[PDB]
This record gives structure tokens, sequence and C-alpha cells, in this order.
């Protein structure tokens, strides 16, 4: 199950169209990272088989999100236009500080 999820850093391209990028996130100040925390069944994200809950976001658009914030990452996400691309890392046990 877990064993065979790629850990290395992969580039995600999704669409927003008329329904949003389909996850949410978490994360808090600066350098607690950002990651996923929520995926919409059939969302973009969901449909590219390639985002999951505990990806770690590195980057929106080529814009360095390992510092950031979680408000200034939604920023990023929300102004992000109709074609996102992120660069995300599987990270489940950084990601398990935030999931309860």
């Amino acid at each position: 199950g877990e064993e065979d999820i790629p850990r290395e850093p992969r580039r995600i391209v999704i669409h927003r169209g008329s329904t949003g990028l389909g996850f949410n996130i978490i994360g808090g100040e600066d350098g607690e990272g950002i990651f996923i925390s929520f995926a919409l069944a059939g969302g973009p994200a969901d449909l590219s088989g390639e985002l999951r809950k505990g990806d770690q976001i590195l980057s929106v658009n080529g814009v360095d999100l390992r510092n950031a914030s979680h408000e200034q990452a939604a920023i990023a996400l929300k102004n992000a236009g109709q074609t996102v691309t992120i660069i995300a890392q599987y990270k489940p046990e950084e990601y398990s500080r935030f999931e309860a």
C-alpha cells in the first residue's frame, strides 16, 4: 500500500475548469509546510490520479511554498489561474502531525 507510493517530487498539471481544483490544504505559520488535507471525489485533483492526502505542496506555478504559511499558499492556489502546475512530494510522516 504505502510502500509503493513514489517518494520523489512530481510535477502535476491540473485545470480548474468550472469546479475548483478539488482539494483542500492544511498548513500553519512559515516553515510548517503545506499538505493536501482532503481530496474531492471526481474533482480535478482526484481525476489526475497524481495527488493525494499527505502530499506536501512544494510549489504552485513555480512559486516556492516550502516556507509558506497556510494563508499564503491558499492565496497562491486561488490566484493560480485556470491551469495550475503543482510540484508535490509524498510526506506522510510530516502530514501525520497535522491529521488527527
